[PDB]
């Protein structure tokens, strides 16, 4: 059955562009869902947080090694940003997932709460060491939640994400809505 997702973005208060960025891309049974925090505000980090989303984009299936480090490189002389991608395989029942900088998953499983590790920096200036990726087990029923630091790490209770009252695309808006800072920009995506 389908993998339902919502996706919401608001820019932070006074701001006529979001610096954050989404994007849900679906590629033979393989769903990738990505969030970009552009540094800082405004259209210069909503620049940079879309450079970030087109060039995973664009790298989809070359693996997230490769993934993070064209997004390195398109971003250099940019504002930079953070970004984490999930690469959900339900074909196969598994996940990969990683981030560099401090965009926030959560990964409810039959296997259990799942909370990727992040690698620190900033995609343009300062690549990590290396990729750290996490990986798992899908199998449906399982969500993902990805947002970036205009919501708290935490600050969404879990229980939420299995509320079917709700759609995913309703889901998201609720959580930006609620938990999202008005002083930062705020992305979030639902997936299950
Ligand atoms: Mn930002
Ligand atoms: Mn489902
Ligand atoms: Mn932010």
């Amino acid at each position: 059955e389908k993998l339902e997702v919502g996706i919401y973005t608001r820019a932070r208060e006074g701001e006529i562009a979001c610096g954050d960025a989404c994007l849900v891309k679906r590629v033979e049974g393989v769903i990738f869902l990505a969030v970009g925090d552009g540094i800082g505000h405004g259209p210069e980090a909503a620049r940079a947080a879309e450079i970030a989303i087109a060039s995973m984009e664009s790298s989809m299936n070359t693996g997230l090694v490769n993934i993070f480090q064209l997004c390195h490189r398109e971003l250099r002389g940019t504002r930079g940003a953070v970004a984490a991608l999930c690469r959900v395989d339900r074909r196969q029942g598994l996940w990969q997932a990683a981030i560099v900088g401090n965009i926030h998953v959560k990964i409810l499983s039959a296997k259990g709460i799942i909370t990727p590790l992040a690698t620190p920096g900033i995609l343009g200036y300062n690549y990590p060491h290396q990729l750290l990726i996490a990986k798992g087990s899908y199998q449906e029923g399982d969500l993902f939640l990805i947002h970036s630091d205009g919501i708290q790490e935490g600050a969404v209770p879990l229980a939420l994400l299995a509320n079917y009252r709700l759609t995913a695309e309703e889901l998201v808006r609720l959580i930006g809505e609620k938990y999202g800072r008005r002083d930062d920009d705020v992305a979030v995506i639902v997936a299950r």
